[PDB]
């Protein structure tokens, strides 16, 4: 196997963008679950369809939106590419690399996830302190292939992927919104989906020590870290994954969208305020 | 990656079959381990080689056998396609989908498996109450790719894959055969094989909570469920998988065939009687 | 998927080698981490670049070195092919099969690994008594595909992969070198890399019962066993994999090379002496 892309391609995508916009973003945001709205908190918002950008994986609704969120230069991904849609991981995470070359130095990723930790409840937000990359164990790692040392090393470390500074500086930000539910922290486990877990699979993931399970994010994290970006991320718990054979309930997408729009308020503000904890550059 | 097949192909395979036979099957049966004989309990038996069916994956001995088992309209698969033979999962489970379009509404799958639960013994039959899909965690899920909503949803649920009604209605059926060994129930774990587990791997699968391990079935289950079929399945425990470094014994295929023919009687009758618990349609 | 190679190709590679050298090796050695030096303990050393050998996977520095190590006919692989470089496993393990056809009957494999067992320390050598093949669970097994019974069976066993005789006969050899650190024994877990484990991943691998984690070896083991070779292997623990969020340390490649050259002495001698415990043939 190898990456369909050459260093020149990432480069060429960045230069194209660097000449179709004035924005010089510092922060990449990859939204999942009702952070769709974030668009309207941006100002000086310039949209580009994925379809117009040279080299961009080809989905539908997908766009890059540059602008300012709370005095920070951002680029947000609206719509993303998942492994379960059949993309190889080197297309899943193509954008992260285009970001690094745009000059971005931080990544914020968010997602929906089922809660495996029994404490959690629908609506909780969980900070990601760590991950378990199950597709990665088997070979599905976005860095598989020849390494380009213009991005990073052959063997990067992931023990420190999720910036400790950003995690404290996001706990602070939660107090100063006065919330009833407390901010959660924990391990996100990636699995490839697209079907949902059995009870027995749920039990497996709880025994491994995961707190939430989704079908994204980790690969973009690994590529971010390979590149030198600072990473911060979190999960909206949209459902408590089913764990006994008694329950007549079932995980479904209505539940996930339902919950997404429910936290739409909470989140856009939460992320928007977090912008101020991101140190400027120079 | 994507599926080599278009909705039109599945369709075209079904119509071909629908015009080469009078049978309008309600129940699909996918046999493993000495359910080879089931053929001769069928009546009005019409055979087709896999080789003659348009689009069918291409193996050797493989045939589709339509007919009546105990007053039910069946189609049985004799020989199946495994992941370890190098088939992509969208060929492994092509038949399940052809089945749905033939009008089938139930699936019965069976297989050989090593016993991980220490209770079990060679010759035991275990009902499948749940599975652990290890290839699925990593990306090897037969639904990977664009979803066709003519079969089902993007994100189907698997918490209820194995029909509870059918499982009670199969416990009943066991009493009324007067058996010395009791009917087992449990989690089947799929792994890709084709080599057999180490002791350390055995220990891993026991800690995850599996009761039996085979190299098939799960993918056909996931595709069945995606489609709306009712699913029922079980495993013939052909060997107690090796769990300490003391034993001089080793898992082997003679053991599996040996056991298969040993339960050939038990099983054909057991499945044949189970036919009456399958509610008719309309 | 299938193997790019035909039985004829392996064959053709062996015959080519059988006519470019007088050596008729009995023992294959696949070195990792500062067994680079072993070259100079060989005598009558004949080198071949990978680049000149028909059919050999194509990397850089890679060579086959035939000769005598302590009165045994060897062939050593200097440089090997990893899964994380993007090779399919049937190229990763092409050489093992060329070895079998050269007449080799034993395989010795070594590697670097992170220590998961808290007992271990940097510099320890651990014998491999067993493995956990995580890529294998998911489908990444080098035997995936049609079986050739000229090498072995459809379904070989791995419960006895690591020769018990060789493991005792290597414990002996350790006494008779008078070492302060004792020889370790344990389960090696393969994961695909190339990134290093998170803390949460470390915890997972410890709970599964692994003692060390690397990104090689297992596939060559499975193919060796499929073929009938005797296998013996071990790991140089080059780093204690990070297991709590407190530590400011991080796994890195300098640490691995650092440690490799540190045991270069210890190992070359250790392997060289082990040669005498390998029974001759006939
Ligand atoms: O309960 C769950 N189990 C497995 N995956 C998910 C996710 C997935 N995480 C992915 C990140 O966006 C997304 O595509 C979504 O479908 C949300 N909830 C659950
Ligand atoms: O002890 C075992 N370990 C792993 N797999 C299997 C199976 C596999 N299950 C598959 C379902 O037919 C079949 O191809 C068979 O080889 C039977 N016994 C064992
Ligand atoms: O701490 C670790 N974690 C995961 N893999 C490795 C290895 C890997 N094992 C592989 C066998 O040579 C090699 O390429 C190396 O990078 C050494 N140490 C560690």
């Amino acid at each position: 196997m190898e990456n369909g892309y050459t260093y020149e391609d990432y480069k060429n995508t960045a230069e194209w963008l660097l000449s179709h916009t004035k924005h010089r973003p510092q922060v990449a945001i990859i939204c999942g679950s009702g952070l769709g709205g974030l668009t309207d908190k941006l100002t000086q918002a310039q949209i580009f369809d994925y379809s117009e950008i040279p080299n961009f994986p080809r989905s539908h609704a997908g766009r890059l939106v540059f602008g300012f969120l709370n005095g920070r230069a951002c680029v947000m991904m609206q719509g993303r590419f998942h492994m379960y849609e059949g993309y190889p991981l080197w297309k899943v995470t193509f954008p992260v690399r285009v970001f690094h070359l745009l000059g971005v130095d931080t990544l914020v990723v968010t997602n929906a996830a089922g809660g495996l930790n029994p404490k959690f409840e629908v609506g909780d937000i969980m900070l990601i302190r760590d991950h378990i990359n199950l597709p990665g164990f088997s070979g599905q790692n976005p860095l598989r292939g020849p390494n380009d040392e213009r991005f990073g090393d052959r063997f990067p470390a992931m023990s420190d992927a999720y910036d400790r500074t950003m995690r404290q500086r996001a706990l602070s930000t939660w107090k100063q919104m006065g919330e009833q539910r407390e901010l959660q922290e924990g391990t996100y486990v990636m699995v490839a989906g697209p079907s949902f877990e059995t009870v027995a699979e749920c039990r497996v993931l709880q025994k491994l020590g995961a707190d939430a399970v989704g079908m994204s994010t980790v690969p973009e994290v690994i590529v971010a870290r390979h590149c030198g970006l600072r990473v911060f991320g979190f999960s909206l718990i949209t459902n408590k994954v089913i764990m006994d054979y008694e329950s007549l309930e079932k995980a479904n997408f209505e539940e996930v969208l339902a919950a997404g729009k429910q936290a739409a308020q909470k989140l856009e503000q939460f992320v928007s305020i977090l912008m101020a904890s991101i140190p400027l550059p120079d």
